[PDB]
Parts: structure tokens; sequence; C-alpha cells
């Protein structure tokens, strides 16, 4: 009368990472999300949502660093438990993994090279033909610059800082990507580069994902995103790491 | 060691759509909510909503029109997958199905027939035992009736032109329905009807209605509603559907 | 057939239990104004209300199963009850062992402290320090907010709060630690002795209905009922009366 509810509850993967005593994190490198600073240890936003989650529940932590584009299948084939990766809940993600509620938002924003968009100061400026843009592959930035510059050609890289190169390089019109970092690299780069908008065209609810199956997983995380949003602590965290640059000389 | 929970996914309705490559929708006709444009084919807040979620989910929409009486026994015999028939979360109703997070809100008003309800300035006006109000039998508006005016005669009516034409006809003092029903209708008939108050008596939360056993189906569903109402897409469908007629124009 | 787990599932729900059994068991501690017996000997209160709408929107008759604070979970994890309507506040330790639904109210941490020994005292930093005696209700989240926020003091945890007050009032601690308003309550109750050196609170505590695992579905009718009353502005309202006036003070004398 009772066996299949039981058995859930059982097989929840709360209960693995209990047992396991370490809660396995999947996570890649966003700056400043998450990064391995000069010390070589990870540092971010979601290095510390992640950390305080692995504490709270009594637990310790073991990140593992995937590549974006296989962080999906990595989760599926139980490379880890969750992700906690700054990951923009989506309808086409959630077909296969579920998501708690947000315990941050972001949107995207746009860095362009002062040589070759000199004069675009609006966003159809840079739906043109002859634009070459470049993003982050499998990320909602791509997911941007298709849907709002579709005639642009777009540009996938696996890596971050090879991007923002090209940029800085000159090879392409602009960089598509979840501000704060358009903002924080044209404020980096004045020589070389420029912010055409402020603020954001996209509003991105961010939350953790794991397998599906799990009610009771989903409760813990949902509650303590609950009560660490009250106590005011993603507000502090959000504003430390997307709002200032205090952290910069942590970085090589 | 995962049997219940890996057969718990397989059996979520979720999969079935997946499979099928069809979501079914139940629905009813309220307009704007719902209703056959001159073509005869479905429009309204509602069906934009449904075609949405189905296009996001990768797969066709069929909609199933339902007597709105039955449309949870025809939920709960399989019919479709999903009520998307602006259906307002309720603690009876729950008793039978699930229901989603919020993707709209409503609320009750009235609209009165002048000759009858002559003077009538004050919803109290209308709680007197000689006073006959007309609503849609099934809804929160009959509810709403008996709650706000127990003095008054109800009578019930199973299709909403019915309703509003007995109010027409001066056989009833007023009808009660949701926002923004009464206000257009009595800017649409002036000369019989008017509107004794502005704004509304009820906040309702408006929620999807799915088969229970289904947590997945639900977080799908719930991560669905965050990520349209952060884009600012259900605030353009509300504002285009419930607080403009710029629609009229593909009925009669 | 092919949906024999899942539909196992529904059936083993607590709220099939409820609906079976014609009556929703709630579990409570007593804590003035959240839960208190009146001078008609009856149980009155914000969570009573919360609980006695619940039992009436679903259908069933409502019983009430007090208990102590300390064992509450305990409590419901070996079936005492169905649910704990107690004015609990979320949180992870808790939440390994049972599910919470979103949150139907919202609490913050308050200080009622003695005038003598106390004196001059006006903001957090004075009570943190290690001559400081403060007491908290053993097994609440006014205990974690004292070890938290005066870690230097010297803590005395406590879970008769009537001896409690006796040794704040005879001057054996100096301040005791709980939920607004009761701190507050105290304090106007007896302004001879103690007093309110700190305005306002200083914890943001989520409160939310406790339950057991693996019940998707009486999650589900709990959260849909939250939010149906909250946009009444039914909880909003209920609030106000409870915690911000004194207008049941004369139910109880
Ligand atoms: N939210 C993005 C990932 C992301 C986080 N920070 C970024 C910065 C730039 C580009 C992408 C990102 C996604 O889900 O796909
Ligand atoms: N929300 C109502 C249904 C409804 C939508 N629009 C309406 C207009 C008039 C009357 C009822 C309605 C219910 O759940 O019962
Ligand atoms: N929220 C407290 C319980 C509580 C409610 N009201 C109180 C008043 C005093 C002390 C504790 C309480 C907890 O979960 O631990």
């Amino acid at each position: 009368g009772k066996e299949v509810r039981e058995k859930l509850v059982e097989e929840s993967t709360l209960e693995t990472i209990l047992k396991r005593g370490v809660l396995k994190v999947g996570m890649s490198t966003f700056v400043p999300w998450a990064m391995k600073d000069k010390e070589g240890q990870l540092i971010g936003f979601e290095i510390d949502v992640a950390k305080r989650l692995a504490r709270d529940m009594g637990v310790k932590v073991q990140f593992v660093p995937t590549k974006w584009s296989g962080i999906i299948p990595a989760l599926l084939t139980g490379k880890f438990d969750i992700i906690i990766g700054g990951m923009s809940i989506r309808p086409d993600r959630n077909l296969k993994v579920n998501f708690s509620i947000p315990y941050d938002y972001s949107g995207m924003s746009l860095v362009a090279n002062k040589k070759l968009a000199q004069g675009f100061s609006r966003l159809e400026d840079f739906n043109k033909s002859e634009v070459l843009i470049a993003a982050r592959l499998g990320t909602t930035a791509a997911k941007a610059a298709e849907k709002y510059f579709p005639r642009a050609q777009l540009k996938l890289f696996d890596d971050e800082a090879q991007a923002i190169q090209e940029l800085l390089n000159g090879r392409v019109h602009a960089v598509v990507a979840s501000a704060p970092l358009p903002a924080f690299k044209a404020l980096e780069y004045p020589e070389q580069l420029f912010l055409p908008i402020s603020g954001t065209f996209t509003k991105e609810p961010i939350g953790f994902a794991i397998r599906k199956g799990d009610p009771d997983f989903l409760n813990y995380l949902n509650s303590w995103i609950r009560v660490v949003e009250a106590e005011g602590w993603l507000r502090e965290k959000h504003h430390y790491w997307f709002e200032t640059k205090n952290w910069e000389h942590l970085l090589k």
C-alpha cells in the first residue's frame, strides 16, 4: 500500500548525494559566472551558489568542469548530480532535464569593434548580410544572434576568450553575450571596443538542471533558493560578481 | 535499482505528447479567451498560449472544444492532454486535477440592464431577493454570484451568448462574468446596458490543468510559463486580447 | 495498464489518505499568536485559521495534534498527523527529511531585553559579547539566529518558554531571541522590567507547510491553495490581524 511511493523517495538523486557525502556539480567557464583564478581554484557567482548549497546540505562539493555544448549529455549519463552553470531555463532543454525555480536572471548584450562597426548605434545595424557576429557555442547567446540578427554571418566558438580575441583583432563586428560581459569588455579595451547600446535585449531566468522523475530533489532545491533569496544573499552575490570588478585581481 | 523512477518518467503525459507528435488541448468558448473566427477557426488569448506552447515543445497542436461543465471529466478520461481554457485554479477542482503556476490573472465584474437595475449604483444593490443574476454554468462567475449576492436569484446558462441575451432582453438585472466581458458588452450595447462599478471584485490565478502523478509535465509547464513571462510575451498577449478590440475584425 | 506505477503514486498520496479519512490531521505547537488555547478552551491564532480554511476548502473536518516543538518533525515522519501547519520556517536541514510548500507567511527574528542588565543597549553588536546571556527556544530558528548574530555571547537554549521569561524578568538572562512580534508583545506587556532595544527584524524567513516526501500531488494541492488565498488577500489580512493588532487579546485573558 506504500511501496511505489517509498521507492521513489529512495531513488531520488538527493539520496544519492547524501549517501556519497559529496555534491557533484557540472559547470563551464564563463567570466564571472565560473572561472579558474591565479591560485588554480574555481571562483565565480555559480561557484559561490554551489558551495553554499553543498554546505547547507551538509556535504562536500566536487566540481566537474565540462564542455558547455556537452553539459546536458554529461548530466544525463551521470557525470555529476546537478548543473549549476548559469543555465537559462529553456523549453528545448526541458525536454531532457528538469529545472529549478530561478535563482538568477540575465539578459543579452552586444559589444562591437570600433573600426568595423563605426557608426553602428542600433540593434538593426548589425542585422545585415555583411556583418560578422561571434557568440559562444551552444548558448542562448547563439540563439539570440540567430533571432535578432538573422541576416548576419554567425561564427561560433567553444571558448569565451577566443571569441573576444576575434573581436579585439578586428575579425568580427560584434560579440553577442550575456551582460555584464559586453559592458565589462568595452570598459577593459576602449582602444578597440565600444558598447553600441546600454541595457539588455533578452530577459532569461536561470535555474539548476537535474535529471527527471525527482520531485524530492526539486523540492529541496526550490526551498533552498527561496530561503537564500529572502536572506538577501543571492542579491549580494549577484551585485558582487556582476555589478563590481572587486574580484578582478584574483584572475591571471 | 531505479525502475520506479524510470517508469514514472516514461509514464509522464509529456512523453505521451512527444511520441504522438501532437499536443491535444481542451478548451471552451469565452470571448476573447477562445472563440471561432469568421473562417470557423479558433482564435483568442488561450489559443495563442496553446499554439506557442506546442510550437516550443516541437509538436503540432490539436484543439478539442468541450462543454465547460464536462471539461474536467474529459481531461480525466483522456480526451486531451491539458486544459488551456482560462481555468481558475481552485481547491475543489484540485481534488481531481493538478494545476500549473499562474500564466494569467482575472477578476469578476458585473454588467447590468439599465431598465431593471435603474439606480443600482453599488454591488450591494444587487444582493436582494427580487434581483435576478445570470452567469455561466460551472464557472467561478456562478460561485462569485453565490458568494457576493447570496440573496439574489441565480440563472445559469451553458452558453455565453444566451446569458448576455437575457440581459439585453431585460429578463435579468445583471450578468456576472470575468473582466473584460462586462465592460466590453456595456460599451457594445449602451442602449440597454451599463457598468455600475469599474474594476473587479475577485482576483483569480489562471493555470493549466493536467492529470495527477506527473511531476515532470508540471515542471515543463511551469518552466515554460516563467520563460514567456520574463520575455514579456504573456503581457503583450494579455494586452492585445483583453485591453483592446483590435481583434474584432477577425470575427462576425 | 502501462500507467501502473504512476497510478499507484497517485493513490499513495497523503492527499488521498486525508480525503478517505474525512479529516485533516494537523501538527502544531503553542506560540502566541501563531497558535494558542483561548479561555473557551479552543485553539485560535494565525496557524489555526490557515489550517481551518485549508480543511474547509478541501471538504474535510480538521483535527489538531498539539506536539512538543522539538519533536514535531519526528511526529510527522511517524504518521502522527498529515501536515505541519505550525509557523515552521523552511530550512535546508529540515528539508533533508521533509518537503516544504511554497511560503504562506514570512517572519523575522526579534529580541526582548531586560532593562537593568541591558540598559543602554541599542544595536545587535551590543549583545554580541562574552558577558551577555541570551536565551532562545530549542529547535527553532531563534536558536540558529542567536548562534549566528551573537556568537560571542553565552547561549542558554530552553524548551519551557514561561520559565525562560521568568529568568529574563529576574535578570538571570540578558535577552530572549524570538520571532516577531513575540518579543515586542512581552515588552509591551511588562514595561517596567523589559524593553525592545532594536526596531524591526534581523532575519527574513519564509514559512511553509511540511509534509512527507514522495508526494508531488499533495504539494501541488497545497501550493495551488496558497496561490488562491494569497491572490484573494486573505493571508495578508490574517497576517495583519494576528501579528500587527491585538484585536484578539480579550479572547485570551
Ligand atoms: N545563460 C547561457 C549561458 C551563459 C552564461 N553566461 C554567459 C555569458 C556569455 C554567453 C553565454 C553565457 C545559456 O544558458 O546558454
Ligand atoms: N476562469 C473561469 C472561466 C472563465 C474565463 N472567462 C470567463 C468569462 C465569463 C465567465 C467565466 C469565464 C473559471 O475557471 O470558471
Ligand atoms: N519559525 C520558527 C517557529 C516559530 C514560530 N513562532 C515562534 C515564536 C517563537 C519562537 C519560535 C517560533 C521555526 O521554524 O523554528
